[PDB]
């Protein structure tokens, strides 16, 4: 419906607005939030990706796909990204991005991705599972945006479904989007649940326990809210969870989606 | 120094020669091995790494890496690439690899990376210690290869007696990259090399997550006797996970330790 509005071959330019970091002093990771003006001529539905192509203008023009966390119809949109270093040495999109000053020109590639919540989302009032790791909130904070009717300007006034959110991050310090996961909590509490985590050890020494075998810990309240509460189920993040959980299940395929990086 | 040779303004025009795959059927993974024939003008060391341009002479003139695989005695590069799908579809080089043909052109750039062996490997006997998941065996085997004198046309010449420790975590039998040569060494050389294989598939359901670090703190204090009593040069290659739990049991000693993750 709005897939490849802009390629390669057609980058839409557009401009930072602001570049926000998105984690706290005791997370290992860095990882940007780009609020990006594209004046209304970007398309995409919640849950899309989109493609920057890094130092757009030598001949290597190459995309990197990132999910967008923002709504329809807030203006600017916003996009989420982790800052990958090695030796210190960056990642090719990373350095770009580490580098973007403000009002600096980005280079977008139109619509990506089939990750998306279904037509009938605010009407009948669909239960949704959304399973994260890492930056893989942000597609999930693009639907409760959409859902919630959220607005940053318009935070203290006024859909019915229950939300369960499974995430999985480093520590307290590295859950992105915190600000407004903690808003829709207190706004909502009967309407969202989020169990947070976190892959840090503190007490224990323990073996590892990532966010497949927390959904494992508890599988038949988790199979209870699939069955009885007819959600539709999604995935995005790291690959293992895929498989951990479709075997936890094992016609209603069609409530599952998956989006794996 | 054999570092970005060639770039993708001057790539090397390269022919296929053999494309294997390296999985056995109950694995959920699609792996092919690549033996490259570079008419020998690509120069590179044991864990670099080489650039792979899809599609030269889509649209895109975009590099990916590959640890090679092989030693440079050998005539013929070799390279071991997993195909990355999703449900509808590959990955763009995935694509491009999956349409490869038997002598094809592929496009090498460079040797990349600084995930190598000290120079002083085989004279000083030095220990080792290699971590890998998945395709980051490829560096290992290319280590394991110079320091053996591997060759297949004569594997009935070794003057390397150290001692070689490798973690491998895979998904399961199946998925073990380099089977054939990993099985050799053990077989051969029984006295200096012992490879703990991981495997992440449970069978059995009642189980959490167990990779490739929870068998090193497992195995803690054997792991810790191996650093610090013989002097072991510790390599880390494939998942991000990796890097902080075997950190965490060894916390100067900095430049002992080689971190390539992807
Ligand atoms: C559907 C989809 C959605 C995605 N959504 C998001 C998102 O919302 N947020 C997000 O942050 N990411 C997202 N990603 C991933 C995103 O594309 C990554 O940022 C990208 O893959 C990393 O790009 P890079 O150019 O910075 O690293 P690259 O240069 O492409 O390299 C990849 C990795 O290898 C390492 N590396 C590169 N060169 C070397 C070297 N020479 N030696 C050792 N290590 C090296 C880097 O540290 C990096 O981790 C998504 C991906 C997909 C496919
Ligand atoms: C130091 C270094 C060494 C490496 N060594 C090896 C090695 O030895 N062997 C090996 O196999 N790999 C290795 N890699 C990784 C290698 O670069 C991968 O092939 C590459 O990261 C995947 O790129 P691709 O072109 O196949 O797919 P890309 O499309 O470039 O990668 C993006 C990933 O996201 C997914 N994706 C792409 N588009 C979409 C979309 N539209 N929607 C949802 N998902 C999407 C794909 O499945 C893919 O997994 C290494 C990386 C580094 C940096
Ligand atoms: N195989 C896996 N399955 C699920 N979660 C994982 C896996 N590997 C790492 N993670 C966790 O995902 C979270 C975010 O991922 P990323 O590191 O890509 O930003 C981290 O908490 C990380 O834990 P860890 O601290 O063990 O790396
Ligand atoms: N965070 C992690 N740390 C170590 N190993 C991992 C992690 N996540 C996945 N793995 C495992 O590494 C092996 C090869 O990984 P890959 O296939 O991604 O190259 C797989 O068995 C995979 O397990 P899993 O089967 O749970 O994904
Ligand atoms: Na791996």
């Amino acid at each position: 419906n709005f897939i490849n509005l802009y390629t390669v071959k057609n980058p839409l330019k557009c401009k930072i607005v602001d570049k926000i970091n998105l984690v706290r002093p005791n997370s290992p990771n860095e990882v940007y939030h780009l609020e990006i003006n594209h004046n209304g001529l970007f398309k995409y539905l919640e849950g899309h990706t989109c493609g920057i192509i890094p130092y757009y203008n030598k001949k290597q023009r190459c995309a990197r796909l990132y999910s967008i966390s923002s709504s329809n119809n807030m203006e600017n949109l916003s996009v989420a990204i982790k800052i990958h270093k090695y030796e210190t040495n960056y990642g090719y999109c990373s350095g770009f991005i580490k580098n973007l000053k403000i009002n600096d020109d980005i280079y977008l590639t139109g619509a990506h991705g089939y990750f998306n919540l279904p037509n009938d989302a605010i009407q009948k009032n669909t239960n949704f599972i959304f399973i994260a790791t890492g930056t893989g909130i942000s597609p999930y904070i693009s639907f409760l945006k959409k859902l919630f009717a959220y607005d940053k300007n318009n935070l203290y006034n006024r859909y019915t479904g229950y939300i369960t959110i499974y995430y999985g991050v480093y520590n307290e310090d590295s859950i992105l989007y915190l600000n407004e996961l903690e808003y829709f909590q207190k706004m909502y509490p009967n309407n969202i649940n989020i169990h947070y985590v976190f892959s840090y050890k503190q007490n224990s020494d323990a073996t590892s326990f990532y966010v497949q075998d927390e959904i494992y810990k508890r599988k038949t309240e988790f199979l209870n809210l699939f069955n009885n509460y007819k959600c539709e189920l999604y995935i995005c993040g790291h690959k293992s969870i895929r498989y951990k959980v479709m075997d936890i299940l094992k016609k209603k395929k069609k409530r599952v989606h998956v989006e794996v990086y």
